[PDB]
């Protein structure tokens, strides 16, 4: 029978499968008869079946403490297929091969490693699983309520933490994406009456400044008018889209730690629940300087691309193009992280299981976000600076010039480097989770055996299934840590970046939970409290979150210039209004250069008594800029003081 | 037999001693100890069947051999257990009237008193060498400590250890600055300068009252700002930098000395009225103000006695007398609207009134300091008008030295004067409210007095018995940490302090007061989030206080930035020529403190670039400081 769970004789539910043959140069035999006694003592192609009877389970669940399934008892009561995987595999564990040479050896930890075994992993039916592949499978569940607690019963307690976090995560997303969507429409409509995004577009006003180039040679003498295509939608992430919305996202991301650990005290409520300088910071240090060099091959690129050639602005799609070479090179550097993390990880003498793992996300983590946000806070805080008398830039400690940004502090550039990683990787984490699987599948039934018997076993469909590793969640919290990181600290811009992530969660809430009924086979059902390794990074996250939110809202957003603007220098007080007027804001903030044009940084005119020292304006707006950070952050850890 | 701790058979230790209408409580005290059997003098004893009986409830593990209580391998903790064994054992009538313990005997008034008794041995030793002026500086056994007075008793005399031992390392810091800036004096061009009346005494100032104040002259400032120089020339700087790294150290030293000692030892509506007063004395502050100019303003009509001098000194001590008043108020009202609400058990009740009498101490004390320190000296504009708060009333200006010469009077006669005042009562009140006792209700006694007379005549402890020790102590502690910029021997102040309280207490707790119950305790409890909030609360307001009203920013910003070929005619990092060049001109139609454009720019009395310069370089200091000091904290923890 193709849907065969039990033995031969029946009535024996299998728990667990394990494949060797060493029947067939010298070497051979030795494996052969060290796997020959190895399932002796364990005893209460062929593929070794492993099940658990009721005086084994009985005997053997004595050592660790789970409550059984009303109400429940601690370690015994009276009133669960996914914990005898468990069960099985601490049994495999604990038991030990005893030999005469003092060479001892327990579970199959090292014997798999050595090479002895093929494969081994539990096995499920063809009931739940198609209960579960109907609503929480297939993307047409959109909107079905995925039940939480089956997904703990089934598939264990570190994927049901996992799809919680997820679930509970677009469970109040969407509220960060409405307020997202109030400040998108904030935005466009008030795109007229706010002498913002019109006074460039309009060629009376922001049409006449006529600009330097801001690279050595092969640019010419540009007009702030070309600026209007990306400046009238440039103002959806200006105004109310800026202030009010980061520091409502500060107060979200402070709040809903403090919410979620209610609701984790819920969960545990329900359920049971019970030399380094060199090498690894050298490496870190090495990539901080690499980034160096991926500019340098991003200007080498569209250096090119410039010459090679819907209002595609050369400052839009060559930022577009740009990105994607970016993103194609940070996802090839992190293959080569992924491989040099495992490399380096081994050679030092690690403890067991757990502190192995909480050691490589100590590294790998750190990898990834120097590899993922080192561009992005590039471009946020220290790209467009250093320009002084004979506008002489820093020249990074040679002869090559830095780069230079437009006068609205420039996150045009920061929104779709967002937009393009992470939504870009949206797309193809997910395109490679689900056709990875097929098409490996698809290899293996295609070249391996083709044409079967039309009866095929339970463990033959499941051993040609992909394996899913030791490392079987990690990779997903840190991919979503990735992706909480782009929605935390760089959510200044992009209003709809939760909304974004919105429907993406969606679509991976069920796109992992297919993979994870279909794709991969069956996990041992672990047991966890938490996210474990990840909630101290949250954290940190979270309190560099308010701070960068605060940099990016001051140093590279170019609100509090024109607040400033319009509370102290339009009044007539160093202005000519009468009210807060936001009128003459571009003209009366850039400032003037002198060949022997017009940049963006606030800078004396050529022959104030200080010439290219910074004047008034740029102390106060400096001035304004510490006090925001100061008072933001303040305010911030005040209000997370009164939730927690 | 006056030094008897037995019964007439002996060899039966005291564990403890408690002593129409009338015929009422005479009936109910007299079954009362009926069932506890297992003026007069009742001696509750507690053999050792009833101590196993019924210690088992409060899980103890003592042997040696520390396992467990029911093992086989200490005459303080009988005490702790005839107390639980009186709280737990309740009063039975028919009547629905059911009372267990006397914590609600007492507050009738059934009982008069009830105490442990000590020895007249391990009393004698303890109160040679360790509570006796002759050994002060000799070791503590804090075992000694620990296993005779408690947990708590313990931990408080092991939290106050640190002062005496590690805050020397503060006040050896503290003392190397106060010689740095009294050395490097001459050759800094400050406090020379203003000590010089060619440069520095012909800056005629302006009146900072309304009237009665004539145009005075730096040059008076000379014997006030030469000895300013060792607050703030610079030393100020690494002194508080190594303060925030030293609170942001030892708050987890002491974290792990807390884990070696858990090795050791077992260690097993609201808007209104509460936060009504609160805001009440947020406006007192400014009567207490009123009060204090209409003292001096008075007293400047009736070795270098400068008027800022004698007049911050007794402006202060009046202050201080007003404090203490104000803290006897505080202590009895908070007390009668605790007692309103209807509280928990006896932890959730001292734990709300921690919560409400800290606050109250904090906005009594520190509002004061904070006043100056922050927002005294300000608001000066176009004509010369103060805010005047809402009111025909002026506001009180500071002098040019970014005022720091009061607060640091203030700190020291403040955290000085309790400093003595505290300890005079804690050794005089037990010695002068004895002696009434003993020459007013019996004199002339047979020469054998019994133990417990003597312990009945001494005065009693109370349950806030160390709360009112952690409270002057954390005070101690907020003035050592939130204001310590000026006056680097506030430690060493400190030092000796400690060094004799921890004797002067030590001494009051063998001799003075009553025999107290070994509670057990794992922490000073109530104190450490208070602990970590002062000293989050302390690197902001240490950096505020280098930054706002130290005047040691403007110092580094005129020879990094203002001697240099741009703001300045120097060639070098140099502070030639700093007063004249940073205190701006003002028009009647003088030269004040703030930094603004003088009579005559097209934005005239408004501030200049040197302000905002000033301004920028002090908001990049704090946060500079604070992000450092956080990281800092985070490598340790
Ligand atoms: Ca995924
Ligand atoms: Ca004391």
């Amino acid at each position: 029978k193709p849907d065969s769970l039990f033995f031969t004789d029946g009535q024996r539910r299998i728990d667990f499968i394990l494949v060797y043959e060493d029947e067939s140069k010298g070497t051979n035999e030795k494996q052969k008869r060290k796997r020959q006694a190895y399932e002796s003592n364990l005893i209460c192609l062929v593929f070794v079946k492993v099940h658990a009877p009721w005086e084994v389970l009985c005997t053997y669940a004595e050592i660790m403490h789970i409550k059984l399934p009303f109400e429940k008892s601690r370690m015994n009561d009276f009133y669960n297929p996914a914990t005898r995987s468990r069960i099985v595999y601490f049994i495999l564990s604990r038991v030990k091969y005893q030999v005469m040479n003092n060479v001892n050896k327990f579970g199959i930890n090292r014997l798999v490693s050595s090479g002895i075994y093929k494969a081994a992993f539990p096995l499920h039916d063809c009931s739940e699983r198609y209960l579960l592949y109907r609503e929480w499978a297939h993307p047409r569940s959109i909107y079905k309520k995925q039940p939480l607690d089956l997904i703990r019963k089934y598939y264990g307690e570190k994927i049901g933490i996992y799809f919680a976090w997820l679930g509970y995560y677009t469970q109040m997303l969407l509220l960060a994406a409405v307020v997202g969507v109030a400040c998108f429409l904030y935005g466009y409509l008030d795109q007229d009456n706010c002498t913002w995004s019109k006074e460039v577009c309009d060629p009376d006003i922001g049409g006449q400044i006529l600009m330097c180039p801001q690279c050595d040679r092969l640019c010419p003498f540009w007009r702030l008018n070309i600026t209007c295509e990306s400046s009238k939608k440039l103002c959806i992430f200006d105004s109310f889209g800026t202030l009010i919305f980061a520091v409502f996202m500060g107060v979200w991301v402070t709040l809903f730690l403090e919410f979620w650990k209610r609701r984790q005290a819920e969960l545990e409520y329900e359920w049971d629940t019970v030399l380094c300088a060199s090498a690894v910071f050298f490496w870190i240090l090495l990539i901080i300087a690499s980034v160096i060099g991926i500019i340098v091959y991003r200007l080498s690129v569209f250096i090119v691309f410039s010459t090679t050639l819907k209002y595609l602005t050369p400052q839009m799609a060559t930022s577009i193009t740009a990105s994607i070479i970016s993103f194609i090179i940070i996802m090839i550097l992190n293959t080569i992280y992924e491989k040099v993390a495992i490399m380096i990880t081994n050679f030092e003498l690690p403890r067991t299981q757990t502190d192995y793992e909480n050691s490589l996300t100590m590294k790998m983590f750190l990898f990834q976000f120097v590899n993922y946000y080192s561009s992005c806070f590039y471009i946020a805080f220290f790209k467009g600076k250093f320009v002084g008398y004979p506008g002489d830039p820093v020249y990074l400690l040679g002869k090559y010039r830095s780069e230079e940004c437009d006068p609205g502090g420039c996150l045009l550039e920061l929104t779709t480097q967002l937009t393009i990683i992470m939504g870009g990787k949206a797309i193809w984490n997910n395109i490679q989770e689900v056709l990875l699987p097929w098409v490996m599948n698809l290899i293996g039934r295609y070249k391996r055996v083709s044409g079967s018997e039309k009866i095929t076993p339970r463990w033959e469909q499941d051993y040609h299934l992909q394996p899913m590793g030791k490392l079987g969640l990690f990779y997903e919290y840190l991919e979503m840590i990735i992706q909480f990181g782009f929605v935390t600290l760089f959510v200044a811009s992009f209003p709809l970046a939760p909304l974004l992530a919105l429907v993406n969660n969606i679509l991976e809430i069920r796109v992992d939970a297919w993979k994870l009924t279909t794709q991969f086979r069956r996990m041992v059902p672990e047991k966890a409290q938490d996210i474990g390794a990840w909630q101290p990074i949250m954290q940190g996250i979270a309190i560099l979150a308010v701070v960068t939110n605060a940099m990016i809202i001051a140093f590279t957003s170019d609100m509090i210039p024109r607040l400033v603007y319009y509370w102290s220098f339009s009044i007539p007080p160093y202005g000519d209004h009468t009210y807060y007027t936001m009128d003459g804001y571009i003209n009366n903030t850039l400032s003037v250069f002198n060949i022997t044009c017009r940049y963006r940084d606030f800078r004396n005119p050529p022959g104030h008594p200080q010439e290219y020292k910074h004047n008034i304006y740029y102390w106060h707006v400096i001035a304004a800029k510490l006090a925001f950070i100061i008072v933001m952050e303040h305010i911030i850890y005040s209000v997370k003081f009164f939730i927690s």
